[PDB]
């Protein structure tokens, strides 16, 4: 029973209003009211596997910004990984580094093994009382793979790149065992009520052109075609998203995703002449925009609705995610500016 | 014109006839040779090093001595060199990096900064210069080098190295002004920097612009590839009887070449991020491009190394017009015996794709 759908109609180009507008970490440290359940919690973890918390911090930045058109699910992107039992505390207990490694790996079972994650899906869709739509998530099978195989947040890549070098049949063995466990993540994320859902490539950008190809991209496509893609009697978009990843729009556009993330290296209406006719654009604007003043801020939004240019397929965000000492009004002033600016673009 | 034994490099930035893929490795003096920190042992630290021409000689050598298969040196030198002449205190804090004493905040202190002259004020690097091109004897051609003036203008609102750049991009958005009165004060020195380095005996000239690939399309546009453009068009184009090259290198800029290669320098630099095929294809009429391989492939066995070579080399095809280098410079766990198959690679595969 959706209230507010602009965002779901801007992802599958139909007519809209004004341009959605949501918030990559909308839920975030920026926010006090965050900082006050976080708190709450205890901790991290407690906060993430607590359906009843993670719908709290969920709805804040709704609460407190009318003029956000999505929510979208709070968690973390090594639920999976931890999941596989490798004991997540940003650090993992155990590390991959040989092929055995990999093949004892278990493909987590969403509702037995990622069941906070599910019930806090349920709960998020229930309290939203449709609002606005709900996104679910997942970090991409390279991304995830990274962060294994590293052990964790890493310097510069160079174990995870060497080993894609040295050992690629390992690799692929991990990315496909992965590929497979993301697949059945964000369909559980589905089941449960999740009306859209990103993927998250966030160290996809690292990469060789040839290499993004062969051990990333390939790995969504395999997603996506796995995908559930209707539910509730309505179409669940996909967005994939990888930061740094401008250079292979063209290629993206092919796995059959309704949207692409971008973010402010690229031109968006450079982006929109590349690939707008294949996908609907999300992004882009650098969050280091949001320290600036607020005149500054209006600014930078008018000049990428301008870059966008007229019609539907855009869902404006940030390229990244805003960080812990932006100001609430500022991130206010942002959004404001994204529906009151862009209305001009439409009709 | 003064001699040359071997300018395969310079012959390839100018879109000339060359036997094989000329190869260089920026950072190729550094931490990864175990000669070169015992002569950075030898001096103390960086900054002594740096400040030493006969030591800064000694490591640019050392590289072509272990590694014959190199086409060019590059002039060992500070990135920092320009900010701390104009006074702004260069240190090193002991736990972190490079710092500066004083922090750029204010128009009024923008104003304040003088233009170094380079032979006057940062005689040291002349004078390293003229001792390297010396000491060359002709064996391969010289490389001077600077930072952009956005990559400059970075280290001298942040006090040193960033990861986010907060304060420099805040200023950007706040206070375009004053930022962009900095960024003209660093052109007109990077210029007359890199022209005093020509006259002392480079050969080619790089810009490193490490930094300007944090900046969206339309930020890059107007504070940092507009600064090179002042650069390049005041730079001395012929020297020594010779065309002296220019490349300019803006990190994860692969976005933007086409704008890149409308400023009139010879050259591009790119990162693995960017399929050089697809690079050529897009500005090769117009530029010659240096690159691109990912540092982190010198980790791996050097079968690998060896098939990574030939797959960029495959992909830039035949004929002129590309210098092989990394994306990013070398790290100082790389074991010497990759790099040199890597070098030797370059050689050894890229002969099928000339004549
Ligand atoms: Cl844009
Ligand atoms: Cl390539």
């Amino acid at each position: 029973a959706l209230k507010n759908d602009r965002f779901l109609r801007a992802l599958l180009k139909q007519p809209v209003d004004v341009t959605p507008v949501w918030m990559m970490r909308q839920a975030g440290r920026y926010l006090p009211e965050y900082r006050a359940t976080r708190a709450k919690a205890g901790d991290f973890m407690s906060l993430c596997m607590n359906p009843e918390l993670a719908c709290e911090v969920t709805l804040q930045p709704l609460d407190r910004y009318p003029q956000l058109d999505a929510a979208i699910l709070f968690s973390d992107i090594l639920t999976i990984p931890d999941a596989m039992g490798q004991g997540l505390y940003p650090r993992f207990r155990k590390v991959v580094s040989s092929l055995a490694d990999i093949e004892a790996l278990p493909v987590p079972d969403p509702e037995q093994d990622l069941g906070y994650v599910m019930d806090a899906v349920r709960t998020i869709r229930r309290e939203l009382n449709g609002r606005v739509p709900l996104i679910g998530f997942s970090g991409s099978p390279w991304t995830l793979a990274t962060y294994m195989v590293e052990g964790g947040s890493s310097k510069d890549f160079r174990k995870s790149k060497a080993m894609l070098y040295d050992n690629p049949k390992a690799m692929h063995a991990l990315l496909d065992k992965l590929a497979q466990s993301v697949t059945s993540y964000l369909n559980g994320q589905i089941h449960a009520g999740a009306q859209a859902v990103q993927i998250f490539d966030s160290w996809g950008g690292s990469l060789s052109a040839a290499a993004y190809q062969e051990f990333s991209l390939a790995y969504m496509r395999k997603i996506v075609d796995g995908l559930i893609r209707e539910h509730d009697g309505r179409r669940v978009p996909v967005i994939l998203f990888t930061k740094g990843g401008g250079l292979w729009l063209e290629s993206m556009a092919e796995v059959g995703a309704e949207a692409l993330g971008l973010d402010w290296t690229c031109d968006i209406g450079s982006a929109r002449a590349r690939v707008g006719e294949r996908v609907a654009l999300q992004g882009n604007m650098d969050p280091s925009v949001l320290y600036a003043n607020p005149a500054a801020i209006r600014a930078e939004v008018a000049r990428i609705l301008a870059a966008y240019g007229k019609g539907t397929g855009h869902v404006f965000n940030l390229g990244h995610g805003i960080t812990p000492e932006v100001d609430p009004a500022h991130a206010g002033a942002f959004f404001e500016a994204v529906h009151e600016l862009s209305a001009q673009y439409h009709g």
